[PDB]
């Protein structure tokens, strides 16, 4: 059909997981997935 969104929501990379506010994302993001390099 045509072509709208494709999920507007995010779902992190590390972990995989689903969530709702970018916002709460990005500070999980640094929260767990802090690599010290
Ligand atoms: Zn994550």
């Amino acid at each position: 059909g045509s072509s709208g969104s494709s999920g507007i929501k995010q779902h992190c990379r590390f972990c995989k997981k689903k969530y709702s506010d970018v916002k709460n994302l990005i500070k999980h993001i640094r929260d767990m997935h802090d690599p010290q390099d």
